[PDB]
């Protein structure tokens, strides 16, 4: 599936054949033809193939909260088929156990996967006072804590992370974004150098896979938020092997309105440009500039943005969930990635609960091999 | 009990002992010494003696959330002894019976009292389809309304008296108030005529037996929320027995300071005064002028209070919760009663953890006494 095929074999065999003389057309732009064959190749990137590929080389351990919901089981059968990780499910064991025989599933506990029963913990003391040790100052009382060890499964997989009992968490498909993220904000902590946290979801367009952030986070960001937040998705797609080209959007047109929204842009943009030069974005520009390079050019050639830009940074959290729910209604193609969490010190994501069970087994893929280097 | 006794024996006594010129020192002004041990009749009412016998003649259901908490185990022994209710807990039916046993209570379950099984009760399809209805467009999906029962008792007894199964509920020992409260306000409903909920707690002090509002419910209430506090207190306290002398405190005293806090109390004494011209209030006042009627008269001749106040409210929760809490340690008495919830529908009151197992008896009794009517 390499992308430079296109590039070497289709001027290879149409120069063989206007020589050898079979061709109706030549084409006197055949340097543009060379162009035009990476065109097809910036778009239809394969990032996930070589990402369950590592997983597969060093799988780590992957707590999965909603261990009696259907969805998260119908991944772990497909987690351990293809030997990504080793799933522990939380939940109630007799549930989970009758609800697997329901679907007809071969995995097995013990083996396949390992059952953390909240009622039953032998490390419950140890967990309590854990949680409690984080939350005595954040009103949260030993008698809380205890409750909240048996009531929520997200509270519980946060403390095997930290502690070092698993190595990563994906959580969320049931329940909202708000409840899960409050606990690993408290938990696990800003990673090292970073102060503000930050959700990206992936789509595929006709422009080629492109990002949204922030999705579920931060209802307005700050201009230094929106600058923390545009890095590391910069890095994360670069971890992809996509090439980061970044668009920070707005309703303004390169300045035409100069209100607080679309100045805050701005102001991003050049504390950006001071942290990162090497990176690729300009703004603000309209939507439409971001993903039609001829837009760009007409209202900015010398932009330094070129060509569809695969990251996409929204002013506000309400651009970005009424664009992102909209397009993926809009451009009909599988889940690549779910809303990816940016910047907590421990490999952790939360997702939506209208998630597939291939969205679940990416994001958690996606974990392992973000766990494997630390 | 008869307040009236020390009124009328004491002087009658003394003339006679005058007339038989046995007397030593002839109180030649009766009428004052009448005035004299009316106050004491007033000050020191035990207002809980007849709402304990009311709940004697008439027990109704109640229902616990946290049943399992040791201090409600405590509670419900003396609740099924004095013949005050018949108490509903809710809880995991294992782990009541081994506290029970280790506590010693001679409660039997399914016949001094009945259990509600939180994980499992025949009566679930039908409960979380009720409180959904009540919650779809409130924030709760289908599938949360169905986790709530399962792990949020409060949520389980609002939905029984709201049925009509229970008469009653009585929770709070566990967890903060707010929480408690969110849940009742979106299930009962506001009472009708009322568009602002309060909360009032009870110290018997050396001025009297005195009341507080709004400690926990609006943490800065504006003027007309403030008046129908007011007049709901006036209701309450009238019904213990207790004549309402109503004093609005704050900072300022009578004007000393023009800032939005005493304005605020100035605007509600005249609602107050155009919805109910009976009740005796005059404010703002210091807190010591409230209690010593000497102060007072000093500050304000002519003011319409007369004596020391039992009803004190307060410009923000936070005056309140840190004078009722400062006090309740200071005063080292008979707990009285505890959180008291007015303006919801139904007969409901929350706790806060350290309520004692005297004030959850009080309390559970005072809302039988309140299912009594409709």
């Amino acid at each position: 599936f390499d992308p430079r095929l296109i590039v070497k074999i289709a001027p290879a065999v149409a120069k063989a054949a206007m020589e050898s003389g079979v061709a109706t057309r030549p084409i006197a732009d055949f340097d543009v033809y060379i162009d035009k064959l990476t065109e097809f190749v910036y778009k239809t990137n394969l990032f996930m193939k070589p990402i369950f590929s590592q997983a597969r080389k060093a799988p780590k351990r992957v707590v999965l909260p909603e261990g009696e919901e259907a969805r998260v089981l119908h991944a772990t059968q497909e987690l351990v088929t293809l030997g990504l990780a080793k799933p522990i499910l939380i939940g109630r064991p007799n549930v989970i156990e009758m609800r697997i025989q329901k679907l007809g599933l071969q995995i097995k506990a013990g083996v396949d996967f390992e059952i953390v029963n909240n009622e039953s913990d032998p490390r419950f003391k140890e967990y309590w006072t854990e949680y409690f040790q984080i939350m005595k100052r954040r009103g949260v009382t030993q008698e809380q804590a205890q409750r909240a060890l048996i009531s929520n499964p997200t509270v519980i997989g946060a403390i095997m992370v930290q502690r070092g009992e698993a190595d990563a968490m994906i959580c969320g498909t049931v329940g909202d974004y708000h409840e899960h993220f409050s606990v690993v904000k408290n938990v696990f902590g800003y990673r090292d150098g970073v102060h503000t946290a930050g959700a990206m979801n992936a789509l595929l367009l006709p422009s080629g896979n492109t990002f949204i952030a922030d999705t579920y986070v931060n209802d307005e960001p700050d201009a230094e938020e929106l600058a923390e937040i545009t890095l590391m998705a910069a890095e994360t797609v670069r971890r992809f092997g996509i090439e980061p080209r970044v668009a920070l959007l707005s309703h303004s047109n390169f300045g035409s309105s100069d209100c607080p929204s679309s100045s805050k842009m701005r102001q991003a943009l050049e504390l950006v440009r001071e942290r990162a030069p090497e990176l690729m974005i300009d703004g603000e520009m309209h939507g439409d500039a971001a993903l039609v390079e001829a837009i760009r050019n007409d209202r900015m050639p010398d932009s330094s943005l070129k060509g569809s830009a695969n990251i996409l940074v929204m002013p506000n959290m309400e651009a970005a969930r009424i664009s992102y729910n909209l397009l993926r209604v809009s451009s009909s193609e599988g889940v690549t990635v779910g809303p990816v969490l940016m910047g907590v010190a421990k490999p952790v994501h939360v997702l939506t609960p209208i998630a597939s069970v291939r969205r679940i087994v990416n994001m958690v893929a996606l974990a392992v091999v973000e766990a494997q280097t630390q």
